[PDB]
This record gives structure tokens, sequence and C-alpha cells, in this order.
């Protein structure tokens, strides 16, 4: 069912995209 | 069904693009 729904693709996509976001961290309190 | 579509290419080849896609945020704000 995750696979054939796209659910694992979604489950692993948003996963890196906080990571991603993790670098956020550096301009927010530096600007 | 995913290998002989290309599924699990658009699968994989939409992933990273995000991943490339991340490194937008750096030049959004500092710009």
């Amino acid at each position: 069912l995750e696979q054939e729904s796209g659910t694992k693709h979604a489950r692993d996509l948003e996963k890196m995209k906080a990571q991603s976001q993790g670098n956020q961290q550096l301009e927010i309190t530096k600007a």
C-alpha cells in the first residue's frame, strides 16, 4: 500500500525536506 | 509496473530534484 499510493515516496520526500529546512536556522539567527 | 512504465525512475528523478531545489533557500533569503 505504501509503495502503490506513493506514500513511501512522500514519506521519503518530506524527510530531507526538513533536513533542507534545517539550514533555515543559520539565517534566522544571524540576519 | 513501476519499472516498466518508468515510474520508479520518475520516482527517483523527482526526488533529488527537490534536493537540488533545496539550495534555492540560501539565495532566496540572502538576495
